[PDB]
């Protein structure tokens, strides 16, 4: 359903800034809206909306997005959803809030000279280093999110690193760019029939029977705190995404432990990678384990 008494925004009280990254159907731009979430006041947002070559199709499905977003509801480590432009005579406009660094992958690459495991006083104490505390914090966050989407009865189909952005005061948010990335450029993307697919996050029964719930959702996560824990790094260096690749995972080959991983987070990774879907634990599951490992790390 549509409440639009409540989500419709006026085309007139946004402002449209630069583009944020590249798409191939759907664009990000960044904007400044007037009074969307507090009365008269200028807010940063984050708008997605379609660009050329766009058909009734992907129009179609980013109004489904945005029905979803209503359906979902608003939490911490979740984009939400600020308002819409729906009226004729204009295009379809997605306004969410804006995260200042960008996703995830990007971030922890970008400062992976700048991270020590533990600050050691008194020097490091002023210095904004990245730690284990921090990026422990990251993956509690992430579990949280996706335990309130499994609440709500959804599951995401593309969790990863690329997926996950970061806002102030170190808040993890989860969200999906779909056509507002350009997936037919992208290495992390293969090409599988007649569709583009995220082969190194995809669970087996994912790739070998096209079955997605919420415990392929729970695999895709062991990925992301690989992901986390190798600080940007790309999930299975040097192996060729083939058939072969395909056979071995399904076999029992697991990826081996990140560079600057503890041994009960790599612990997690390789239950998050049960062969058995009902064997792997739950986000409700994995937000108890991780927040006990952030109060033994304090
Ligand atoms: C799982 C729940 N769910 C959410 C959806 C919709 C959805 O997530 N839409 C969406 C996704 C990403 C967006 O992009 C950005 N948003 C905020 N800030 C950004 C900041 C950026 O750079 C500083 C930037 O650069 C590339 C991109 C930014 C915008 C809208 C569906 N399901």
């Amino acid at each position: 359903p549509y409440d639009a008494s409540k989500w419709e925004f006026p085309r007139d009280r946004l402002k449209l800034g630069k583009p944020l990254g590249r798409g191939a159907f759907g664009q990000v731009i960044e904007a400044d809206a007037f009074g969307i979430d507090k009365t008269a006041t200028c807010r940063t947002v984050a708008v997605k909306m379609l660009k050329e070559g766009a058909t009734h199709s992907e129009h179609r499905a980013l109004m489904s997005e945005l029905k979803i977003l209503i359906h979902i509801g608003h939490h911490l480590n979740v984009v939400n959803l600020l308002g819409a432009c729906t009226k004729p005579g204009g295009p379809l406009m997605v306004i969410v809030e804006f995260c200042k660094f960008g996703n995830l992958s990007t971030y922890l690459r970008s400062k992976r000279n700048e991270f020590v495991p533990y600050k050691v006083a008194p020097e490091d104490l002023y210095k904004d280093f990245l730690t284990l505390e921090h990026l422990i914090c990251y993956s509690f966050q992430v579990a949280k999110g996706m335990e309130f989407l499994a609440s709500r009865k959804c599951i995401h189909r593309d969790l990863a690193a690329r997926n996950i952005l970061l806002s102030e005061k170190n808040v993890v948010k989860i969200c999906d760019f779909g056509l507002a990335r350009d997936i037919y450029k992208d290495p992390d993307y293969v090409r599988k029939g007649d569709a583009r697919l995220p082969l190194k996050w995809m669970a087996p029964e994912t790739i070998f029977d096209r079955v997605y719930t919420i415990q392929s959702d729970v695999w895709s996560f062991g990925v992301l705190l690989w992901e986390i824990f190798s600080l940007g790094a790309s999930p299975y260096p040097g192996v060729k995404i083939d058939e072969e690749f395909c056979r071995r995972l399904k076999e029992g080959t697991r990826m081996r432990a990140p560079d600057y991983t503890t041994p009960e987070m790599y612990q997690t990774m390789l239950d998050c990678w049960h062969g058995e879907p009902s064997q792997r634990p739950t986000f409700s599951e994995l937000v108890e384990h991780l927040g006990n490992l952030l109060q033994a790390n304090a």
